[PDB]
């Protein structure tokens, strides 16, 4: 897999589009800003209106635009969290129960579990092997070619991609904050504007 469409984080950058989140698809005890570009996990008892086309268990929200075509990038700032996931997905995925976040069932994403320890979410699971942690990500998505690729923002450096990706239908943007982990973890993410 000779990634020869993959590009280095400057062109990948070029092809930046707007994303926001959307709130509505979002597990309820998500926070957002009001513009939509960041999100954090409040408290049990801080609740968006309960609807049925929220996820229920994964602590998931979806962001728009969802696409057909094209390369499409995105940055989140991740800072000095310690567990998120960022990547895109099928606009047809399942949102309720406990999720497999699988490209089998319509996810490419890659996951910080804790510190020190990344994974791209294939199946089995793949370690990063990352020696500079990312405070900035990028996600760029190649629909035609069947790629998506992460790159470490903060090291100006590509991180993973999933090729060969069965990209049918409408895909969008995924993200996750993480678990509270002990109020280690209760920062937000935040998609910014190309630096």
């Amino acid at each position: 897999m000779e990634m020869f469409n993959v590009p280095e984080l400057i062109g990948a950058q070029a092809h930046a589009v707007n994303v926001i989140l959307d709130a509505e698809t979002a597990y309820p005890n998500l926070i957002f800003s009001d513009d939509l570009k960041s999100v954090r996990l409040g408290n049990k008892w801080e609740r968006l209106p309960d609807g049925p086309q929220r996820f229920d268990s994964c602590i998931i929200v979806l962001g728009s635009p969802s696409f057909l075509s094209g390369r499409r990038y995105w940055e989140v700032e991740v800072g000095d969290k310690t567990a998120w996931i960022l990547g895109a997905c099928k606009t047809s995925i399942s949102r309720k129960g406990n999720l497999t976040l699988s490209p089998e069932n319509g996810y490419w994403v890659v996951i910080m579990m804790k510190e020190n320890e990344y994974q791209a979410s294939s199946v089995p699971p793949t370690r990063l092997l990352i020696k500079e942690p990312p405070k900035r990500v990028g996600i760029f998505v190649d629909y035609r070619v069947g790629s998506i690729s992460f790159y470490n923002v903060t090291a100006r450096s590509h991180i993973y991609t999933f090729a060969s990706c069965s990209f049918s239908g409408p895909l969008q943007p995924i993200f996750s904050p993480g678990t509270r982990d002990g109020g280690k973890n209760t920062a937000p993410l935040t998609i910014c504007p190309v630096g």
